[PDB]
């Protein structure tokens, strides 16, 4: 018959209550800067979608950190470019200060506030219980502020979570796969890193909201405090699907397909086999029991449901007893 649909259970209509100048990003007109005005200094980074620099702001000798756009759909740059717009000033967003004409690739250059980065490879080998409570804290801050202005993430994972931890700092970064939220819209599922895509993406269930976020948040989640990271390594979209029912069971698995009335494709019919539901305690070892906690469990599981409407919105993971403590501090 087809899949039954699903809305988000807050946040739901407010893109509707808008000027429709808000998240009609494709008449969006983009007023550039000066590209005189930004000296590159060194390479920092290389991705599928552009390529990032430390600059210098030559007229005032600011630091800044420059994205040189890989060619793509003009529709995707305006999209990120008003998504950063509208988010900017909000908590534990990366800032965009300018937009410029790169002379070289002739392609949008991004230009953002300069952050100090300790590699999410080096930082998670070191964080204690209570950075993870801090820091997860400081993300759900940035999830919800979003969220609230109609904006899913849909990338939330290690490399973008820059942590400036000698300053207890904070940014979510690379808006480039973020969308609008609308009721009834049926979005691409081909976003998000592999290992943090939500069982929405991975049985192609289109109807998806901010939810999808807080799945991926569940699984840096996992990873810090089991210390395996990523926490469910897939070799491949259906892998990822498998690995996943290894762990919660496939008998939720199964109820969530059949509530929404979702296509399972064929493929998955020999790999997904039959898995019970485990209990966390079996990721607890000597080297990570330090990192886990009644709290800590209790938290993940409720970020780490097959149904995207059984997750903790972002301001209801705020209130868990995992952050009376953060709270308290705050
Ligand atoms: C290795 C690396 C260092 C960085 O400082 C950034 C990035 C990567 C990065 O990918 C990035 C994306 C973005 O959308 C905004 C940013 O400020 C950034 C960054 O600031």
């Amino acid at each position: 018959s087809g899949p039954v649909p699903s809305r988000a259970r807050v946040y739901t209509d407010v893109n509707t209550h808008r000027p429709r100048e808000y998240w009609d990003y494709e008449s969006h007109v983009v007023e550039w800067g000066n590209q005189d005005d930004y000296q590159l200094v060194r390479k920092l980074g290389r991705g599928k979608y552009s390529e990032v620099f430390e600059a210098i702001n030559i007229t005032n000798n600011e630091k800044v950190v420059v994205k040189i756009l890989k060619p793509v759909k003009k529709k995707k740059i305006k999209r990120e470019i008003k998504i950063l717009e509208n988010l900017r000033g909000g908590p534990n967003i990366i800032t965009l200060a300018d937009i410029v004409k790169d002379p070289v690739s002739r392609t949008p250059a991004l230009v953002f506030e300069h952050v100090n980065n300790t590699d999410f490879k080096q930082l998670y080998q070191t964080l204690t219980d209570y950075d993870i409570r801090f820091y997860m804290y400081e993300i759900l801050k940035a999830l919800d502020y979003c969220h609230s202005m109609g904006i899913m993430h849909r990338d939330v994972k290690p490399h973008n979570v820059m942590i400036d931890h000698e300053h207890r700092k904070l940014r979510l970064i690379d808006w480039g796969l973020a969308e609008f939220y609308h009721p009834g819209q049926e979005y691409n599922v081909r976003v998000a890193s592999r290992y943090f895509k939500g069982p929405e993406l991975l049985v192609d269930y289109q109807m998806y909201d901010y939810s999808l976020d807080m799945w991926s948040l569940g699984c840096m989640l996992a990873s810090m405090i089991f210390r395996k990271e990523p926490f469910f390594h897939g070799h491949d979209n259906y892998d990822q699907l498998v690995r996943i029912a290894k762990v919660l069971g496939t008998e939720d698995l199964y109820d969530y397909i059949d509530k929404y009335n979702i296509e399972l494709d064929p493929r998955f019919n020999d790999i997904l086999g039959r898995h019970s539901r485990k209990r966390w305690e079996r990721f607890v070892h000597s080297e990570n029991q330090h990192l886990v906690s009644p709290e800590a469990l209790d938290f993940l599981d409720k970020l780490l449901r097959y149904d995207h409407q059984s997750r903790l919105t972002a301001r209801e993971a705020m209130e868990h007893p995992y952050f009376y403590t953060v709270v308290k501090d705050q």
